């Protein structure tokens, strides 16, 4: 099959839960990209599964199998299909912006349209050397 992880480091953001960030609430979507899209995106690391009632029953499972990595967003596709991937790669970028230690789920989607969608460009040029969202 074919995984494109999407590293989060969890030990960089001990107070940011990208568990209960991606998965928390918005769980269903990680479940509507997988029906739709044909990839089953896992969250790996720590946190996955981590239900008590998994540690105990389900316990030694492919959610404790990954729990031993960092905290990571997976697309996990299991088909050849280049149209696939590209399906699942676009809805895992809508969680590039959930997996954003931010604060919030928004702002960041007017403002990365209007400044972030060309920050580095002839207008500015030396933001090339530094930019907010590199």
């Amino acid at each position: 099959q074919l995984q494109e992880k999407l590293y989060v480091p969890v030990k960089e953001y001990p107070d940011f839960n990208f568990v209960g960030r991606i998965l928390g609430p918005r769980g269903l979507t990680a479940k509507q990209l997988e029906a739709e899209t044909g990839c089953k995106i896992m969250v790996r690391g720590k946190g996955s599964m981590r239900d008590k009632k998994k540690e105990e029953q389900n316990r030694g499972k492919p959610n404790w199998e990954h729990l031993n990595e960092d905290l990571h967003v997976l697309i996990t596709v299991e088909d050849a299909q280049n149209r696939a991937e590209l399906k699942l790669k676009r809805a895992v970028e809508e969680v590039k912006k959930l997996l954003v230690p931010a604060a919030e789920g928004e702002d960041s989607l007017k403002k990365m349209k209007l400044m972030e969608l060309a920050i580095l460009n002839g207008t500015y040029r030396d933001a090339n050397l530094k930019s907010p969202a590199l």
